[PDB]
């Protein structure tokens, strides 16, 4: 199971899904794209 962008999620346990490369960010702690 991931999250969708959007979904907020652990910094230590990124579990954003991969398949659109989504990771939790450390300030709003939530899937985003890559900079």
């Amino acid at each position: 199971e991931c999250l969708g962008f959007g979904k907020g999620c652990n910094p230590s346990n990124d579990q954003c899904c991969k398949s659109s490369n989504l990771v939790c960010s450390r300030a709003h702690r939530w899937c985003k794209y890559e900079i």
